[PDB]
């Protein structure tokens, strides 16, 4: 038993919520969130825009020393930080941006990254701002990450079109 609430249980080790991910990882304080990060670990919008204001910019200021220190991550890739007040861990993955002409098929590489952690509080990779199709992220996500992955959808509209088109 974990303390994720109000989730529908799409897979085995699937579930889903509409929920603000910045708003769930306040309350439920998980051992992982997933950002939806670049490879500079700039958080400037979304996800990773949206979780950096709520650590008050601590995370671009850990994100900014890693760079430094280790150069850019690889699309398809990640790094665990700190989760600041948000999580104990954040696990930073850069699915590809389609807005800037990345393999789509790198999506699948960026979901093994959630394998190495039992438990994750995510955003769907490479959806909003990053320009995939939501629904084409779930699918991969289902059928790649095998721990137990509860995904907050912000968008209204969009969670239930998730749902009522799930197969
Ligand atoms: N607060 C906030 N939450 C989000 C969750 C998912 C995608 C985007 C966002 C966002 O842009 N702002």
């Amino acid at each position: 038993v974990n303390s994720f609430s109000g989730y529908l249980k799409l897979t085995d080790n699937v579930y889903i919520k509409n929920a603000d991910i910045v708003e769930e990882a306040k309350k439920v304080k998980p051992t992982v969130v997933v950002n939806a990060a670049n490879v500079y670990l700039k958080h400037g919008g979304g996800v990773a825009g949206a979780l950096n204001k709520a650590t008050n910019n601590a995370m671009q200021v850990e994100s900014d020393d890693y760079i430094a220190t280790n150069g850019p991550l690889k699309v398809g890739g990640s790094c665990v930080l700190s989760g600041h007040n948000l999580a104990k861990h954040c696990l930073h993955v850069v699915g590809p941006n389609v807005n800037k002409g990345e393999d789509i098929q790198l999506l699948k590489s960026a979901y093994e990254n959630f394998n190495q952690h039992e438990v994750l509080l995510a955003p769907l990779l490479s959806a909003g701002i990053f320009g995939a199709d939501p629904i084409h992220s779930l699918r991969v996500c289902v059928d790649t990450v095998r721990t137990n992955v509860y995904l907050a959808v912000f968008d209204k509209n969009l969670y239930d079109k998730l749902v009522s088109s799930f197969l």
